[PDB]
């Protein structure tokens, strides 16, 4: 199951997705696998893993560079092998942006498929926030500046994705990475996350889904849109200003939970969210998708708050 | 006593200082004092203080901006009034640099002299470090990235000063400010610090001097050079990687202290200084001033460590 989808047409409220198996792979990305030295495993699911590695001569012929390599475990079946190749083709289709985990190369010959991406040295944003949660005015002001910056950067990364007609479908702090300079990068662990052991992914129908992050139109109609990604961004803002607390606290995903969300029930503001960031969340959680803001508009709104400093 | 001196000639190991009272003041800096609204006091000495204020229409005609205003207290005498004006003239002589507290304007008519500079919103680096001292691998790595950045930025600020033939004479973490984006800015509180109540300033001769930060040639010959500023930067590095501990721990400034420093005694490395930053400190503490590195060279050395990431 390819996670990032790419739309080609909107034929009056119905998306025409592009078959990722029909996207090109440009051999400019090809890199010899014997110039990768594999290190620790950074994440692993049932069928896939991401491993830290050193790449010799990937960018400059005389330099080594730390990278992340996505690969399948031997237990993987054909559909997982296709998905890895489709993720490779989507990533090269997207192109490069500062706030996404970028493609650096690939090994598609001489062994199983390897996908080489940037390595983010501080790990996932969710764990970063929860450490600061477990852990005076100047210190709090500086933390608020970081959180404003993270929301700005994720919003730019998502605006870049939407500009390439790409829908993320699993936006959440656990899928955002932090790296040098406090730069945040959107990624998808996809096959490299063990979702069977993550309570945030819930059984609904024939899938395990991050329901507390999903828009209502996605839960009752299984549709994923640019507007539903905006909804997820709103949920992301709530965990961001709550220091990584899980959304809808003390409320498990029952059938009771599903009722409330169609009743227009929303979360209240996190205690220390700035009013104008709370205002952005609420508009992301509009029951009407076409009343939610676009990521381009969210970028402008957050730019204005940061400039007021 | 003007703190920042400006040299004009080096006539074989003897400096010709420029009389700051002979530097021009350009009226382009003139700003009406009735467009300042004064707030809290940020620091105060015997004769002077620095106050936070809002300046209406200072940069853009339609915008307010937070600034810092240096001014004298009524107890000030003629020599302090001249010094404030000389500091104004040095600051406009220096020009603008990202890593110094820059001049934004001045009120030299219609009341006592006011000097308007950038406001740094996180205060002094020394208190910032001591809070982190009172206060796992990802968190420590990120702290080390900040400390590397602070040493790089202070070194660029000092290289800019040396390039303008300016000697600071009181470089220390207490004279470095932190502001938005974790930018550090060199300043001098000068008349706005109460040095009578600061143990770091010690009675030597007819002055109160920061002896633990001074080069030996400055202690026994009362000479201040570009090379003695480099010495102070080395001491600054030691407090930086020690999280604001006072230099030469458990050793008061006796006559015994003076003996040891001419004996070539130096501090050992802070426990978590990177080897290459320790190497920079040691070279800053060379008994021969002409064997110390220049700030231009320190900038290059630290740039290389940061690039290795
Ligand atoms: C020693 C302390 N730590 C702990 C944790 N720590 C990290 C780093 C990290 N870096 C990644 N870079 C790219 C990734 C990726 C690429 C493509 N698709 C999906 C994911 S994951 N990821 C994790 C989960 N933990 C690093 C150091
Ligand atoms: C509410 C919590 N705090 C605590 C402390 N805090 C600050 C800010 C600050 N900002 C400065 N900007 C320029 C300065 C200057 C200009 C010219 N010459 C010398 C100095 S001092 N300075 C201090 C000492 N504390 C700010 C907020």
């Amino acid at each position: 199951e390819v996670q990032w989808k790419v739309v080609e047409e909107i034929n009056g409220n119905n998306y025409v997705y592009i078959d990722p198996t029909q996207l090109p792979y440009d051999h400019k990305w090809e890199f010899p696998r014997n110039r990768l030295s594999f290190g620790k495993t950074l994440g692993a699911g049932a069928f896939g893993k991401v491993v830290e590695a050193t790449a010799y001569g990937l960018i400059k012929s005389d330099a080594a560079m730390t990278v992340a390599v996505k690969m399948l475990k031997p237990s993987a079946h054909l559909t997982e092998r296709e998905a890895l190749m489709s993720e490779l083709k989507v990533l090269s289709y997207l192109g490069n942006h500062m706030n996404i985990v970028n493609l650096l190369g690939a090994c598609t010959i001489g062994g199983p498929t390897l996908v080489i991406t940037e390595y983010c040295c501080y790990g996932d944003l969710l764990n970063f926030l929860r450490r600061k949660r477990d852990s005076e005015d100047d210190e709090l002001a500086l933390d608020l500046e970081d959180l404003l910056s993270f929301s700005y950067q994720v919003a730019k990364g998502m605006a870049f994705l939407a500009s390439k007609n790409c829908i993320h479908r699993d936006l959440a702090a656990r899928n955002i990475l932090l790296t040098h300079g406090r730069i945040t990068k959107i990624c998808d662990f996809g096959l490299a996350r063990d979702i069977k052991n993550d309570s945030n992914y819930v059984v609904k129908g024939n899938a395990r889904l991050p329901v507390k992050w999903m828009a209502p139109e996605s839960i009752f109609n299984c549709v994923y849109t640019f507007e539903s990604d905006v909804w997820s961004y709103g949920i992301f803002l709530w965990e961001l200003f709550s220091l990584g607390s899980s959304p809808y606290p003390g409320m498990p995903v029952d059938s009771k939970f599903y009722k409330m969300i169609k009743e227009g029930f929303r979360m209240l503001s996190p205690e220390h969210a700035p009013a104008e960031m709370y205002d952005i969340m609420k508009t992301c959680w509009d029951a009407d998708p076409l009343k939610r803001p676009t990521f381009k508009q969210i970028v402008q709104l957050i730019e204005k708050q940061i400039s007021e400093s």
